[PDB]
């Protein structure tokens, strides 16, 4: 039975088989219900809409995230949703094909237990497995050394690992991720007059985002630049053929990435989080390390991150020494493509959590046989 | 058993059965009482006249509409025009019939009780509705997406619509129509000395209006042509031979739709009405009112209207939108359309308020079951 | 010499001199026009009327508000009331005076440029310093540490400050404030017939507003007791000479602020605003933001509005906090008052904006010299 990856993004669920090279389908994770009043008789049925359908016809819905920073909050939303992708988005009954999910480090553990739960009993998938994230992302790489710096839409990750050994001493979890750029970009707007407030609206700042954010090589000079002239200003067309005009917020909004300290946090950047990850870990393999740099996620696709982050971490470790920056060009679904690789795997095969473990033992038994 | 439609409107009563195309009955909502002596024997009885009968002997009555303004005003008298409807148009006793009515929308509450109470206790239907107008003509279009402009005899309202789903923070209601540009047109034909001065003149110059008016497509433009040409005066035969002629009244009158002040009301005409009421809804749906634009009512009958609302909301309106106005040929009944169409839903059959509801719960009852 | 404080709202302009007790002088912020004709020599004239001599005379002109949602919408005016202020209300000529002026938080930036460019080179005030309103706010209180819920006539915005350190990414800024409570207000009037159509009208449901509305402790409760008795039907004389009765509107009318769905807004009421803005500050300052809730601004005088404040909050924060809400009976001058405390202080003439530093440096220099 060929295997399934579900990788329940904290922004988008992707999903796919097994021994193929990219997901089956992409989706916002978003449940969408009604908010204003039905009036046409025999029309305006299916109270909820999931996926695409609550992202399409957003003008009169209320969208909900129920994953908030990589931790699912409310159950009933993402039953919904996982229902939808087994069913209206890949047309396969769970009961004959084996699943594998993904989580992020340092998570509560009710949040697996229960996940382990819901595919159990509601679905009945026979088998199941949880893997961490930045894993999957160093087997896309195809690696067996190197530092993975994954940056979702709720959380940012650093997972040092040697020759398959990884060292959750060192794991660092910096709780700040696409969600947030996207509510200081739309903060950051009114200084030019625009308004963006309802649950709709954030979708609308969040493409402005991706159409027109890009990271700063040197964020002084860009500041200086932006103000000489208007050589940085783009404008952009709302859903309404309104034309918003951005200049010097296309680069103050991905800064936040190094100086969280724009959204009021004390933690430190980026650059300074994977430094003091890698100068925890033993001091003879910071060496393939520093050199095995392997981002991930979709947060880190703003263009001139990459040199942004070369010059930083350089500018901190010992100069003798090599920084490379490896950025593969698909990262927004390394982890999905390495859950597709582990379950190609024979060797792997034995590591299956199956429905037999699961009734002798109980829901625990996933914290034991999980990294 | 067999529905029936009234759509009761303020200057022309549409009645029928629901699944026809057209009205059975149309006649005008007046009754008449004599204002002369009866000096004839045995002849010239029957104190009041309603309706055609009515309108074929305005030579010595006096006229009075029910409704005005589209609020019903005298309950004796629209208690008549519902007798001959029923009795002497459609000849049917209601009691048999389920009975759909219409009422504007932000139209007192005091107005629907009032008529709920009159059709349970003196015609006592054994089912009945309240279906505002705007939504009918929506399906009459068959539409599920769009901004309805009525413009009935005494009131222009507009109702956005988006997938069904109704905005009444944008229900923008202009109580001018048909009666005001009668009066306003009986107005400036004083200035040729044609003096209308009683009710049977006022139904004479209504078909005047009729007959001749139309919508200025420039207004500065057609009334310098006018004043320097004689290329648009028009000739009309009044009831006893007499010739009259028009010029420049002729779309003078029309346009204080797009000028209340003609008239010394303060809103703004029709195109920025609805301009406000798109405005006012989600940026998502701006995008497909523009163009589903429906129209409907009498008075947007005039030749040309629908290319000046094109014309006013183009100019207001974004660059980069596609505005297209809907006039279905046969819009002077496209609220009762409507109304047959929806009493003939099957799923419309669970809404009506059965006569056993009201007699427990009482007339409040339709601010319940009834939009 | 003595320096004007000159509160900029919305909807009252609040002006005196530093030091005093109170403003010196109040009047309405509203330019009118007339829209009739004038048909005798040497009466009718001075087309334009500002303020409180517009408000006497408004059943001839049309009356536009500059601002709109505390945004100057209308330069050429607010320059006309400015103008009136300093020539005809306080009596002297501003040029010899320093000008302490006022903005609410969030507010794009060209509008206090603009604000400052008039006031330099206009009146050519020797000094001036534009401060924000929930500063204000809370300098005339005696405070240091509380959020301040200032609802105004444009912009109901929550501003949490600690002992002098603000927290910027924790002020909220909402825009409904009185004006929309009117407008509902005026909507929801015509369920009865009364149809207030017109920008004379409007003032007319204001003070209608502010001397009958109240809010109610608990929603469903009040509008049982309303269905239930006419104990709460009060009623009113329009200048008109007419008599109107309001039962269950009365509070109907305020509890947008704690529903904003009433007026088709999603965003959340005002307590759950102030909620979230407390629990986006840091754990170890929350128990003294808790016990500082203070309020401002003309909004927040309906009767039985502090009672409910606190009351839904104390349903929020956990049982063991000891939620405090301070009401002023002068709490509508408020921002005004502390404008007038600010400009006494001997520390505070240094952090004035001199003429000779405009120039040198233009109206950039308001966002570096202020907050
Ligand atoms: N081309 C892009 N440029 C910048 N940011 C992007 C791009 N694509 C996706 N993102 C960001 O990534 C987030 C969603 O994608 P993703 O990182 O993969 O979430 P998740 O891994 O949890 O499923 C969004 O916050 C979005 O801002
Ligand atoms: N061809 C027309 N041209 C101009 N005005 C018209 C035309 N037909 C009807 N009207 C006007 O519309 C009014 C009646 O239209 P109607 O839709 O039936 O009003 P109601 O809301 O009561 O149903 C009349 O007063 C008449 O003046
Ligand atoms: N006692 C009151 N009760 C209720 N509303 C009031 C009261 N006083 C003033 N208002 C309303 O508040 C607004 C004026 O108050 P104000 O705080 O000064 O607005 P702004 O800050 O913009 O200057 C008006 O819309 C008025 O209707
Ligand atoms: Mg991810
Ligand atoms: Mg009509
Ligand atoms: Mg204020």
């Amino acid at each position: 039975t060929t295997a399934l990856v579900c990788d329940n993004g904290s922004g988008l669920v992707k999903a796919g088989f097994a021994g193929d090279d990219a997901p089956r389908a992409v989706f916002p994770s978003i449940v969408g219900r009604p908010r204003h009043q039905g009036v046409m008789v025999g029309m305006g049925q299916k109270d909820s809409y999931v996926g695409d359908e609550a992202q399409s016809k957003r003008g009169i819905l209320t969208l909900k995230y129920p994953i908030e920073h990589g931790i699912i909050t409310n159950w009933d939303d993402m039953e919904k949703i996982w229902h939808h992708t087994f069913y209206n988005e890949l047309r396969v009954a769970p009961e004959e094909h084996p699943t594998l999910l993904t989580e992020a480090p340092l998570n509560p553990k009710a949040n697996r237990e229960k996940m382990t739960q819901i595919m159990f009993e509601t679905f009945n998938v026979p088998a199941m497995y949880v893997a961490i994230q930045a894993v999957l992302s160093l087997y896309a790489s195809g690696r067996t050394t190197g530092i993975v710096l994954d940056s979702g839409d709720g959380v940012t990750h650093n997972v040092p690992i040697y020759e398959g050994y990884a060292l959750p001493h060192a794991i660092m979890r910096l709780d700040l991720a696409g969600r947030d750029l996207t509510d200081y970009l739309m903060k950051i707007l009114t200084e030019r007059g625009y308004s963006f407030v309802t649950t709709a609206e954030r979708e609308i700042v969040r493409d402005i985002k991706e159409k027109l954010c890009y990271v700063a090589l040197d964020f002084e000079n860009e500041m200086a630049t932006a103000a000489s002239s208007s050589s940085l200003e783009k404008s952009y067309e709302l859903p309404d053929g309104q034309v918003i005009t951005i200049g010097n917020e296309r680069f103050r909004c991905p800064e936040t990435l190094f100086q969280p300290s724009f959204i009021g946090m004390e933690s430190a950047g980026i650059h300074e989080t994977t430094y003091n990850s890698i100068m925890k870990c033993d001091i003879d393999i910071r060496k393939d390390l520093y050199a095995n740099n392997v981002m991930s996620g979709g947060t880190t696709m703003y263009p001139g991150i990459a040199d942004r982050m070369q010059k930083e971490i350089t500018a901190l470790a010992p100069s003798t020494m090599k920084i490379k920056i490896i950025a593969p060009p698909e990262r927004k679904y390394s982890v999905w493509i390495g859950g597709s690789i582990l379950a190609s795997l024979s060797t792997f095969q034995q590591m299956w959590i199956t429905k037999q473990e699961y009734d002798e033992a109980g829901p625990s038994i996933v914290h034991r046989k999980c990294f």
